[PDB]
């Protein structure tokens, strides 16, 4: 019925792993006492590379063919530069084969450099999307790599679903998973798992509303992204969510809660404070959603939530103030 | 052997604490693993109530002394550590449903008379001088029927402290060496008792900045030789001396001493931030410098794993820029 099955999530466990870690799910006192609800933290800020987005890389590297004429991936190749560029280089490194990322002459340097710090190669393209496509693309077909999108490839979206077996069988009295939506790879992920196993369990996406295409997506029954590039500190959710997540996430998705800048701010140094958890603010976007006033409409029956800590990727030097 | 405290004291403090502390985790660094060639096991005692192990001692104390008074029950705590152990101890105190009083000198900047009053403690004034300190100190305590708790060489706080190393040695079975960040030598000295006591083939290793080395010195030549004057260092939580009470468990059941520098201290403190994600304060980056550094490298390979105490979470977010 949709692009992944919960088959496709339990390939994806199997094949990935012998080389991620099963993180842990914390708890905190303080934020039990907060958010009136048992709060269960799953830490993906500690998986290899950072943030979940190894499990959906490693999946793709490990399950996707180049060609019909050729079954082993040669390359992997990206426009995505950030968890999902350093994760999807990580992967490949695993596998053997080179990392290519694609990026706009215009990138800042800092970028470049960062890209370059975790071993993959830069190709260079205009900062147009007819550029792009046409360098990814060539890249791609040149190397017999793979072309790995970040949130709407099946295989990413089937990886980031393990998150969930994870979260079932680390707390089996679970009453809802809270998850940060941007492309909504994870989002769509999770709620396949969660829907296939046990539907009692609720499913909630919390988002900027800053950039907040999924809240108005679900609100208006179709897919409608971000018609401009979002402002927001959370900077691993600015992407809208797309053709292969959107239906996953209309039909099984509970609900979808918006949070503001402030919010989120204040939420990740809440985060940093009392848990002494280094999130990227982007993961402090659930944590916000839960603290935020219209979570409160959540049955008291909802006692047990667990949010997904999806990342640890700050740079501290100019975080604390932002 | 016979000490200020026993094993037997570590297993009463126990049973005293375990219903209101946190039993925390031991995670693990693939990173950290391959930087010293080590297994690694970091017991995350940031993640304790108050973001310090020091509520082990501070509860274990404020349920075991008794006050200079009719009834056997503290109706107060009196302190003068607005840090780790002050806030330890305010804690401790919100669970016994007592008042915390902190003494402050009046002339404290107004900054951290809010930030005493964040962790909720009732703020006593006196005149900024060591008379008047102690003196206000010793009259609120009377007056209140309260207690007092030394940081590290209470009895009841060593005895707490040990409960860090019965966790460990249930959580990783198969540890060979506890490392410990050392100031006072409370932690330093409760874990040494418990370890001896249930493992004594796991090795006790303390850690300690090479601009504060009491305790090297002092185990170099087999007396305690406190630091000379108060140490200027990053790890504000182990700037104590070694105490009478702490020295002689340390002289007999400590393995060996590791000193590391400002610079090292620093270094093993972004490591585990931008590494682990784990917000430890400097104090707890001392121990996994230790396990970093090149004298550490020279420990015989058989001590593989290795559990190092995360002690403290307890840092300044703005001031964690340039340390
Ligand atoms: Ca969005
Ligand atoms: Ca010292
Ligand atoms: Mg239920
Ligand atoms: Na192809
Ligand atoms: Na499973
Ligand atoms: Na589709």
């Amino acid at each position: 019925q949709y692009d992944i099955s919960f088959a496709d999530v339990e390939k994806a466990h199997i094949n990935i792993r012998d080389s991620i870690h099963l993180t842990p799910v914390l708890t905190s006192s303080i934020l039990n006492q907060l958010t009136g609800r048992n709060l269960f933290f799953k830490c993906e800020l500690f998986q290899k590379t950072g943030s979940f987005k190894i499990r959906g890389a490693l999946n793709a590297v490990r399950s996707l063919v180049p060609d019909a004429l050729e079954r082993k991936p040669k390359a992997v190749v990206t426009h995505s530069s950030g968890n999902h560029g350093q994760a999807l280089t990580y992967a490949a490194k695993l596998e053997g084969i080179p990392a290519y990322i694609v990026v706009p002459q215009t990138a800042p340097d800092c970028k470049k450099l960062a890209i370059q710090a975790y071993g993959a190669s830069i190709v260079y393209c205009e900062p147009s999307d007819e550029s792009r496509e046409n360098v990814a693309k060539r890249v791609t077909e040149e190397t017999e790599g793979i072309m790995v999108h970040p949130n709407q490839e099946p295989a990413v979206i089937a990886g980031q679903g393990t998150i969930a077996l994870e979260v079932l069988n680390q707390v089996p009295l679970v009453d809802a998973l809270v998850v940060p939506v941007g492309g909504g790879g994870m989002l769509a992920g999770i709620a396949i798992t969660v829907k296939a196993l046990k539907p009692s369990v609720k499913v909630y996406a919390a988002e900027p509303s800053n950039a907040d295409d999924c809240y108005q997506s679900k609100l208006k029954g179709k897919l409608m992204p971000n018609l401009y590039p979002p402002e927001t500190i959370a900077d691993g959710v600015k992407s809208s969510i797309g053709l292969n997540t959107w239906p996953i996430i209309r039909d099984l998705v509970d609900d979808i809660f918006t949070v503001t800048e402030d919010e989120i701010k204040c939420a990740t140094q809440l985060v940093w404070e009392r848990m002494k958890l280094l999130i990227e603010p982007t993961a402090g976007v659930g944590v916000a959603a839960v603290l935020s006033q219209h979570f409160q409409t959540v049955s008291p029956e909802v006692k047990n939530i667990c949010i997904v800590l999806s990342g640890g990727n700050v740079d501290l030097t100019s975080s604390i103030t932002w």
